[PDB]
């Protein structure tokens, strides 16, 4: 066991190994940047807020730890370390996770640099590559947005989840469909891509219903083929009295853009989730001809998420979370 030191950072107590120094808050869990003396690199340390307060908190803590231990891909957040000051299961109450610090989020980059077409190919390529991996573990992000995309000075990107969101959300989620295929994530990529291309938020909705209104103005009101799959009688009625609205031709909307980028956006921003391109299919799209390597777009090992169906006691989730802290093995 290492030697821990304590310190208070903005009305929070932080107890971490001496390994990590120069902690400075960046987020509120809450997150500090820090300097990892063992490598010389900068890290982000997340301290879980109240990890075992309820059964539901306890399950989310275990969820995040299990997920982060599983993710081993260049374009997805990965765990460098996980630690607790606690000397035993009965003492266990705090959880800290450590990852490589990337210097900026994509939101930051989009505001005072107009990206070139080459930049858009590389940034979206990477989000797709990391998504192919996440999806191959039967995980859905569900909140992909520029603030969840950490980017370095070489514009290398990783997907994470800090935890409006609305501007990037698939319309089925905002109408609580409850099913949700993984292409809800592809909807988000289409919104991100549009905004990388134009400099402007695609669907800057003011609230929940304005969000859907703006979405339908671009993509059109549901076509017969979509309406045929709608099981809920209310939904169909809720839909049939919004404005009878045409799909816009995206070629007309994203004026200056590479026609291959317009094509790909048409294949992402389809209302019917069944007809949206998959991350794997997208990686093969000619827009990414300069980046695609089918031998280097890997998939995840199988991910057991049977815990998701289980209704356990706090201390059960807590001993499970403790087990995973102990079995952690750092990357090379
Ligand atoms: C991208 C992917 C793989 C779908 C993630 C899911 C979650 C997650 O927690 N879950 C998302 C799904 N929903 C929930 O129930 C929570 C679990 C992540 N968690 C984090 O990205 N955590 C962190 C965020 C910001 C800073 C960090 C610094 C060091 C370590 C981790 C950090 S990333
Ligand atoms: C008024 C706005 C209408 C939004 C229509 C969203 C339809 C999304 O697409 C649907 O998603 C489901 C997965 O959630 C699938 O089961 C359906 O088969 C598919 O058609």
């Amino acid at each position: 066991r290492p030697t821990f030191y304590r310190q208070e950072l903005n009305k929070t107590i932080w107890e971490v190994p001496e390994r990590y120094q120069n902690l400075s808050p960046v987020g509120s869990g809450s997150v500090c940047a820090a300097f990892d003396t063992k490598t010389g690199h900068r890290v982000a340390v997340k301290k879980l807020s109240r990890p075992f307060q309820s059964i539901i908190h306890a399950k989310r803590t275990y969820r995040e730890l299990r997920l982060l231990k599983h993710m081993k891909h260049e374009n997805v957040i990965g765990l460098l370390d996980v630690f607790t000051p606690a000397r035993s299961l009965e003492e266990f109450n705090d959880v800290y996770l450590v990852t490589h610090l990337m210097g900026a989020d994509l939101n930051n980059i989009v505001k005072c640099q107009k990206l070139t077409d080459d930049h858009v190919q590389f940034l979206i390529y990477q989000i797709l590559r990391g998504l192919k991996y996440i999806h191959s573990a039967d995980i859905i992000h569900r909140d992909l947005k520029p603030s969840n995309l950490a980017v370095n000075e070489d514009c290398e990107l990783k997907i994470l989840d800090f935890g409006a969101t609305r501007w990037y959300r698939a319309p089925e989620i905002m109408l609580n469909w409850m099913h949700y295929n993984q292409t809800v994530d592809i909807w988000s990529v289409g919104c991100i891509m549009a905004e990388l291309l134009t400099g402007r938020t695609l669907f800057p909705g003011t609230d929940h219903i304005d969000q859907l209104k703006l979405i339908l103005r671009l993509v059109g009101t549901p076509g017969a083929e979509l309406l045929k799959k709608i099981s809920s009688e209310s939904a169909r009625n809720y839909i049939q009295s919004l404005a009878q609205m045409p799909k816009m031709n995206f070629a007309n909307v994203f004026i200056g853009a590479n026609p291959l980028a317009v094509d790909l956006l048409e294949k992402m921003l389809v209302l019917d989730s069944d007809k949206r391109i998959t991350a794997a299919q997208a990686l093969a799209h000619a827009y990414f001809a300069q980046y695609h390597d089918p031998d280097d777009e890997p998939v995840a090992d199988p991910y057991d998420q049977s815990f998701e169906s289980r209704d356990l006691l706090i201390d059960e989730w807590k001993s499970l979370t403790y087990d995973e802290v102990i079995s952690f093995v750092p990357p090379p």
